[PDB]
């Protein structure tokens, strides 16, 4: 039965990370990387994330199953993320939401439950976007076509593009948004962009789903949700799968969410009987431990204090790293203009480098980004920024 | 888009639970529960598992990302645990396992590698079995189909049925075999019914699939394995889908393994990237707490052999309670023969009851049992035996 089967494709992550590890170069510097690391180069445990998972050591009786949809209290703590507190789809009981393996875990309950449950056939995607977006509808049936998102001259957000891109999709069609922090781009709409799609959506008959892996990360918790809020204050239905990953560094613990919205109660809830049915099909209920730690910390003030503070010590790094990368680009002398890397948001941006330009920055310099493009601003330090950015300025 | 969704089927599980928790009656009993319980009528942390989640925090310093397929060592325990150390299904290298969320997310991991990546197009499942393996295969788009299992008259292995079901299976199709403790009958083959199977499966091109949940609940760890590996001695291919749920007692942490095999080093490698992407569109990769705590005991030789007695003790509790129920019965005067209750392996056994029986138990004399017949015999205590064998000989 097995003689036969095609390999998939080379795993680049595993992959890039393989030549960076057998590199015998320093000071190799990898940016090819998909998680946060501080400025020791590390990827700690947030104290918030190891006092609460002391008291949960401390406090736990029983490894019993949770419910299909998780933790009740995650749930509730992960809408007054989504929505604000006090938020009309709250108070109108108009969504449900899902403690899932991960922000992926939500992606594919979302899809599983579309594809089984209704009409919908299509995804669309930004190009570009994550890899695994594509991978991740196409295994439970759905197409994936892109839009225009990336203006590769400008560095910015083609939004002309984009709504151009958007006017082949169909009513019934669902439109994937990244709440913020675009992966891999940093290019997030404006307050009024944000605006004008979610008109747009409504009027095209879109539904849209939201991926929303690192509220927190651009500017604060509730203005990286503006986006997400203004589409919610203006449809009936809409999904969002979240992700605490990154803004808890809990990625090992596969820790997420898939809220559900609709009109009102009795259709939330029915639509969600589904939801439920799909992931019982799939891994019967969601793993606890970092879903318990996020509850944990989210319902209790002075964890929650802490863990917000630790989130803003990211943010922060994160926005240094980028002004220093520019300013050094000058200073070391590039002679042409970096700025759009200050005005993105998150880990990530494309350089606007070549992929020949990466595969030399690997083979001669020993620095690596992906080799699509994607550097992690994350992975650059004040130590290794002086090099990092003498090896970019000759390879330009 | 979601106004026309028909709801999914009312939860059975949610659901009996529920209409336990509102009975009002005392001593209303339910063995309808899904999980094991002690003495006292508790789920506890094992005491090994409370040692290793304290080594864990002392020492964890990162969640980064696990690999697709998980903990290194949590694979080499499990195929360790499976197909016993020296075999030579490891000295050849044949096996490559997966970490999945739970034993469900094995056997989902599965049928999603099967569909996709070969020409299976159906699974034969036995008649009776765990509710959800339908689920599970017709959500990765496989036929279910049924094979005799349960004498119902005998209260035994319908053997000559079973035989003559399984002719109607194709060369290619998969059949799924419980490892041991079959769910809900607690009915297995013997070792030499096991051989018979493996014979006929290989002449017959059956691709084997191994649900393995309860390893050391019928008669010890390596006993328990006695089926799967005569299977194994005589297979070049098969699949395992293992739960450490029940026999580490981590039901919400999700830990268990998708288990390939293929007749050479090559071909599962080849294969075996395939089930990988099958996980990366799926949830990514698995949750490390669970895991790794199995991990952390089966590699330590002081954990190993605390949780080892604390499973011994879970066995033994079991079939204490399974010989002091068929002694009861006859105490308070059944009058009729259930010593095959004695004989049936693990948590679960068919009663002998009907289900208007069962409905008359719940509802004059509150004792909760699964509305097809499943009996936790863990739910019984020496404390509540003598009522539990009353209601039961009131209904004969
Ligand atoms: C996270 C991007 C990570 N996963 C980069 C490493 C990798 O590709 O493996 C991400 C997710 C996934 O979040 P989870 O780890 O919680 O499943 C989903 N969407 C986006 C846009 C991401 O950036
Ligand atoms: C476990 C039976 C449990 N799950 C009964 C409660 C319920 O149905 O929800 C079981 C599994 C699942 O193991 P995981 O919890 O690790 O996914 C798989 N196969 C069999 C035969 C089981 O009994």
């Amino acid at each position: 039965m097995f003689e036969n089967i095609t390999a998939a494709p080379a795993d680049p992550i595993l992959g890039l990370a393989d030549l960076f590890r057998a590199d015998e170069r320093p000071g190799k510097i990898n940016l090819g990387i998909g998680v946060y690391k501080d400025e020791t180069g590390k990827t700690p445990v947030l104290t918030s994330v190891k006092k609460a998972e002391q008291y949960l050591l401390e406090n736990e009786t029983t490894k019993n199953y949770l419910g299909i949809d998780g933790i009740p209290e995650f749930g509730r703590c992960t809408q007054e993320l989504l929505f604000g507190k006090g938020s009309a789809l709250i108070n109108d009981k108009r969504a449900r939401t899902a403690q899932t393996p991960g922000g992926t875990g939500a992606l594919r309950v979302a899809a599983d439950f579309l594809a089984k449950n209704t009409s919908v056939k299509r995804v669309w995607v930004s190009n570009p976007s994550w890899p695994n977006h594509k991978s991740v509808f196409n295994s439970a049936g759905l197409e994936v076509r892109e839009y225009a998102y990336y203006d590769a001259e400008n560095h910015t957000l083609d939004f002309d593009a984009l709504i151009n891109s958007l006017n082949e999709a169909q009513a019934g069609d669902v439109v994937l948004f990244h709440g913020c922090c675009h992966n891999p781009t940093g290019i997030d709409p404006t307050l009024e962009q944000w605006q004008t799609l979610a008109q747009l959506s409504v009027e095209k008959g879109w539904l849209p789903l939201f991926d929303f892996a690192y509220q927190g990360f651009a500017r604060g918790l509730e203005e990286d949700a503006e986006g997400l809020r203004a589409f919610a204050a203006m449809h009936k239905e809409l999904i969002v799968a979240s992700s605490y990953s990154k803004n808890f560094g809990l990625y090992n613990e596969r820790v997420g969410a898939c809220t559900l919205v609709a009109a009102d109660s009795e259709t939330v809830d029915r639509a969600f009987s589904q939801m439920k049915a799909a992931i019982r099909a799939n891994y019967s209920n969601p793993p606890a431990h970092g879903a318990s730690v996020v509850a944990t910390i989210l319902s209790n003030d002075a964890l929650r204090a802490i863990w917000e503070q630790e989130l803003t010590d990211m943010r922060q790094r994160i926005q240094r790293m980028r002004q220093l990368f520019v300013n050094t680009l000058q200073e070391k002398g590039a002679n042409r203009d970096f700025s759009f890397i200050i005005k993105q948001n998150g880990m990530f941006s494309f350089s606007g480098l070549t992929k020949e330009q990466v595969l030399r920055l690997r083979e001669e310099f020993g620095v690596y980004a992906v080799a699509s493009g994607r550097v992690n601003v994350a992975g650059m330090t004040p130590d290794n920024m002086a090099p990092l950015c003498e090896a970019i300025v000759a390879v330009l």
